């Protein structure tokens, strides 16, 4: 029953956002949605019902849609685990994934402790 006010989370949490946006090069694929047929792959959206990237998480922060902290990371990880599903394991996107997933979990984990 613990409240967070739409801008307490926002100041807690932006910063861990902003350390995957500045991944350079591996947040390249995920700072916009993905454009199936602009990218060449005209399936992604039979494979990935709930597409999330980080411009959508950015926008919920900026307008509150987020009422607890665990909220923003399950939208973080919906991006992650999107692209480990639509991509090989041997594939670019894939890669790029697992270094800002690695990045994320540095980030997060201490502001988690610090926000209950
Ligand atoms: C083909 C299939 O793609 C995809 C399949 C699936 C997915 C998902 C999420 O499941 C996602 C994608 N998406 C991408 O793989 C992608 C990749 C890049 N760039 C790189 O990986 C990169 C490394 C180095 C350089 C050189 N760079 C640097 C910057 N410099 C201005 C230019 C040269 O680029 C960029 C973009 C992109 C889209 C819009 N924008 C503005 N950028 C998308």
């Amino acid at each position: 029953k613990k409240i967070f006010k739409p801008e307490e989370l926002r100041q807690a949490l932006m910063p861990t956002l902003e350390a995957l946006y500045r991944q350079d090069p591996e947040s390249l694929p995920f700072r916009q949605p993905v454009d199936p047929q602009l990218l060449g792959i005209p399936d992604y959206f039979d494979i990935v019902k709930n597409p999330m990237d980080l411009s959508t998480i950015k926008r919920k922060l900026d307008t509150g849609q987020y009422q607890e902290p665990w909220q923003y990371v399950d939208d973080v990880w919906l991006m992650f685990n999107n692209a480990w599903l639509y991509n090989r394991k041997t594939s670019r996107v894939y890669k790029f994934c697992s270094k800002l997933a690695e990045v994320f979990e540095q980030e997060i984990d201490p502001v988690m402790q610090s926000l209950g």
